[PDB]
């Protein structure tokens, strides 16, 4: 089936992943190097094995291709994937005033009531962010994130690249070339930053009139990660394909440290003993052509129908 | 055998790679994303199916290494790897007074007479980079190569960040990291470039006590790049490796578009029929561990007992 090969990843990481600690001292099971592909002309994939909120990854992406980077798009779209990162600017902010937040993430995690006073200031801010538009400007701007590595690659010389914007022109003059690539990767930032992207590179590739995109993503959580990083992914083939005018071929997705954390495995075990069901169909917006002016509705996910979801603690 | 990969990629590429044109106009049979792995702990990877001159390999790695791109220092070693690229700009130069030298890269290739005057005005351009500084400060050194990527990335704040020496030490104090990555890829950089790198970004891994390095090459000649690219990296991965006091793991090699030129298939082919040798055995200073100081003397290939060189034409 086509999701199989995110199967046969799980399976090698417990059969062969070494032990190693990891930065949330919470543990793993690792793999350096691995590499699957995904035929998109056989379906979308999107994992049946277990439910996966495709709504949650339409909107981030559009958010990306935007050149956005403040939340308020997200929260519009009940999107909270990035919620944390702003979050904790304010917190650390000289005009916050409020319950000390200090380790939130996890100290929620150990504290019922804890986790009370946080989702009540983190339901405000979100809040904020939404109605207050300079609010929104100062911690509803993440910054340093996809969109603007993508769209917006600040220069020495002072002025921004638009690297996915050059990279589809060169497809559609070029698309024999050997270097249709997009890097999210600075050493000028890497070093100050908190998560340096994990989506380190990506790289196009035409022939027989196809689209291909191969992904480099350093470090991955198989479990809570990787179902929803493939879809991002296969979905922006889909899109730069549909923009160019082209069949869409395959999405190639290399690995740096495939990782799982020790508190999965009975959930990953679990949803190993589910049968992959056959994959959905996306359908893209026939009429409208420019995917940088694209929204929720001009792409949709047809029969899909997954196994119940899985529930597992996120290593904070 | 050790290097059975990468006779394994040169067979799937003559199985199943597709036509597709390329800049050169020459012609290729390629394939989009392919990974292969070599056990460092079993011999090095340098071809015995097929001399090649490992002299070149570590007089160019350690020019990158010591953030050199002045190629004074390659002629010294006899080392013509990248004359080509400083000979053009002589040649397009207001001081450069000689023979029309348009296209001369393949112009020679159909003129044996052309060939004599290239190759003369060639050999005085080498002669004066290596004796008059001046001219050797001003043609001589390439600028946006791998030693100062690697070595002196240029930030908008003015300043040059050593992006390998860094990573060095964050293998020396924080092993388990899942991003000890060295780019090669600056956007703001690669438009008005000759060449962009083909070696776009690699990355460290380290468990149990061994380093691992996982290199993305975007684009690939099988046949005369490959067998040095191999080479060059796994002998990066032992000197890190020595620098760092750990034991060497694996070289994990990513392709984006790797291919086969049309001229290079009946000596391929034949190199095909040969039957691989037991791998050669590096050998490194053990005194000297500031890898940054090394030189020739430093390491050195043994038992490396090749089949005969084999000759074919570069695609220009
Ligand atoms: O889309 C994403 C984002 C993050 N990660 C994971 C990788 C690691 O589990 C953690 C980042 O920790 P570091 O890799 O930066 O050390 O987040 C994913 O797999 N997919
Ligand atoms: O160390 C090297 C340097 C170059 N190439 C090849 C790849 C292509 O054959 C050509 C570069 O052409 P473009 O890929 O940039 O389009 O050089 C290699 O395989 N190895």
């Amino acid at each position: 089936m086509l999701e199989q090969p995110y199967l046969d990843l799980a399976k090698k990481v417990l059969d062969e992943g070494h032990f190693k600690p990891d930065r949330t001292h919470t543990g793993t099971y690792s793999i350096f190097g691995h590499q699957m592909r995904f035929d998109l002309s056989k379906g979308f994939p999107l994992l049946t094995t277990k439910k996966v909120p495709f709504g949650l990854i339409k909107s981030e992406l559009l958010w990306f291709l935007h050149g956005d980077t403040n939340i308020r798009f997200l929260l519009q779209h009940r999107n909270h994937i990035w919620d944390e990162w702003a979050f904790e600017k304010w917190v650390k902010s000289d005009e916050y005033h409020g319950p000390d937040m200090t380790d939130f993430g996890h100290r929620s995690q150990k504290d019922p009531e804890f986790a009370a006073v946080y989702h009540e200031e983190m339901a405000k801010f979100d809040d904020r962010v939404l109605h207050d538009d300079a609010f929104a400007a100062k911690y509803g701007d993440l910054g340093l994130v996809y969109g603007s590595q993508w769209r917006a690659w600040h220069t020495s010389k002072g002025d921004t690249i638009d690297q996915l914007g050059d990279v589809i022109e060169q497809i559609k003059t070029h698309p024999y070339s050997r270097k249709l690539i997009v890097s999210a990767w600075n050493p000028e930032d890497v070093p100050t930053m908190a998560l340096p992207p994990c989506h380190t590179l990506y790289q196009f590739y035409v022939n027989d009139g196809k689209l291909s995109l191969q992904l480099y993503q350093r470090s991955a959580d198989i479990f809570l990660g990787v179902p929803f990083n493939i879809a991002s992914y296969a979905l922006l083939t889909h899109l730069v394909a549909h923009e160019c005018g082209l069949e869409v071929g395959e999405f190639i997705h290399t690995f740096g440290d495939a990782h799982l954390y020790v508190n999965h495995l009975d959930q990953i075990k679990e949803q190993l003993s589910r049968t992959p069901r056959p994959a959905p169909t996306l359908q893209l917006n026939p009429d409208k052509h420019d995917i940088f002016d694209f929204d929720m509705k001009d792409i949709k996910l047809l029969n899909y129908d997954p196994y119940p979801a899985i529930k597992a603690p996120v290593a904070v």
